[PDB]
């Protein structure tokens, strides 16, 4: 499948690409504002996700350091990032059908699309000044709006038992996307696509 990867935003951002225990493509580029990477990503990769990272410096090895998203300091992630960050997630090919979302379970960074490019289903978007509208306990210095999880480290937050409810910080982030994940047990926003779709993640859409 083809991921069209977009940066829409006034500043640079890092986008990375990662399936968790290996880069999906080369893994993680630099994007100037208004720049496209076009990815390939294998069909049937189950558990993929595409995210920006900011504020990075690295040197001509591919190694430093980002503000948001880090994944262990190297330009081309094989592993996923730090929060906060925005997710698109994806799972293709699965019994004949691709499902797609976007998740605020580990925080948010910057605003994204995530839409097909071939016919079929709807796309996604969570577009909000979370960051501008942060609660202050969740807000982190780096930039970005954290998860309760990330934050506070309780069963509860984090859904540990495999039981939770939703929470005052959950309720923020559902308030201002509700068709993104805002706990672990939210009601699920995954839409499905045909099988084999194509795909465009858009920073900063609006």
């Amino acid at each position: 499948a083809t991921f069209e990867i977009v940066n829409r935003c006034s500043y640079t951002v890092w986008a990375a690409a990662s399936k968790g225990d290996a880069a999906l493509d080369a893994g993680g580029r630099q994007l100037n504002s208004g720049e496209s990477w076009t990815i390939n990503v294998e069909p049937g990769t189950n558990g993929g996700k595409i995210w920006a990272r900011t504020d990075c410096y690295f040197d001509d090895s591919g190694s430093g350091i980002c503000k948001t998203g880090d994944c262990g300091g190297l330009l081309r992630c094989k592993r996923f990032g730090r929060p906060p960050t925005t997710l698109a997630e994806f799972s293709l090919n699965q019994y004949g059908k691709d499902y797609i979302d976007i998740s605020n379970i580990k925080g948010f960074n910057v605003p994204m699309n995530f839409s097909p490019t071939t016919r079929g289903c709807r796309g996604v978007r969570c577009a909000a000044d979370i960051v501008g509208q942060c609660p202050a306990k969740l807000k982190a210095p780096g930039g970005g709006c954290n998860d309760a999880c990330t934050v506070f480290q309780t069963s509860e937050y984090c859904c540990t038992t495999g039981k939770c409810g939703p929470t005052e910080y959950s309720r923020f982030f559902k308030r201002l996307c509700p068709d993104a994940f805002s706990y672990v047990l939210d009601k699920p926003t995954t839409v499905t696509c045909p099988g084999s779709s194509n795909y465009r993640v858009t920073f900063c859409p609006t």
